[PDB]
């Protein structure tokens, strides 16, 4: 229900055709992420990736939060598992103005990943997003090296990387030389961290 109640309160409050107020109406109603989603804007302000993928949807915040700095050209894929969450992100982007810009994919991403270049025509992806089960970011990321979707330069993010989590992931991004690896920790006004991402980019075979 949260993730319900998140969007009828989008619907009431927000500005159709309005991706910044979408957020902040979503920021501000879970409050009583920016400190992620701000990490989120640098990574494609930096990279300027044309197509980027996206694991896990939940209500749709980081879909409008990367797809609305996507110049004309550029895409979003989203897979999301549950299909209740994929219809919340598919009105969330129709309330931001942005379902022109984004492509949902329902389904499991182990299943979708290796489909990606005869069923859905993607050559490589520019940034890939992980936000979806944890359990999934080392294999993911090895089925995406593995069906040649990266290319030299491709970014990947990785939400909720927080130390002794992901040990697998961390170690094989970090240990390889293929990967360029950056973290960042928020601990907002704590000594303990609230999130952590990790940024690695493929440097090719
Ligand atoms: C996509 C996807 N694939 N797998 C295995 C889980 C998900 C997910 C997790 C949260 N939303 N979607």
């Amino acid at each position: 229900t949260k993730e319900q109640r998140i969007l009828r309160y989008v619907q009431q409050n927000a500005k159709p055709g309005d991706p910044q107020s979408v957020l902040e109406a979503i920021d501000t109603y879970c409050s009583e992420g920016d400190a992620k989603g701000q990490i989120m804007d640098a990574v494609i302000r930096e990279y300027s990736p044309s197509l980027v993928l996206e694991l896990g949807a939940y209500c749709g915040y980081s879909a409008v939060r990367m797809a609305r700095l996507l110049q004309p050209g550029a895409r979003l894929l989203t897979m999301e598992i549950n299909p209740d969450y994929a219809a919340i992100t598919q009105q969330m982007l129709n309330f931001a103005g942005l379902q022109d810009k984004v492509t949902i994919l329902i389904g499991a991403s182990q299943d979708l990943i290796p489909q990606l270049k005869k069923k859905y025509d993607v050559d490589t992806l520019d940034m890939v997003f992980l936000d979806h089960w944890k359990d999934r970011y080392l294999p993911d990321t090895l089925l995406l090296e593995e069906c040649g979707l990266l290319r030299k330069g491709t970014v990947l993010l990785a939400d909720n990387v927080i130390v002794p989590g992901t040990p697998d992931f961390l170690a094989y991004v970090r240990g390889s030389s293929s990967f360029e690896c950056t973290h960042y920790s928020s601990y907002l006004e704590y000594m303990k961290v609230v999130d952590g991402l990790e940024k690695a980019i493929y440097q090719g075979p």
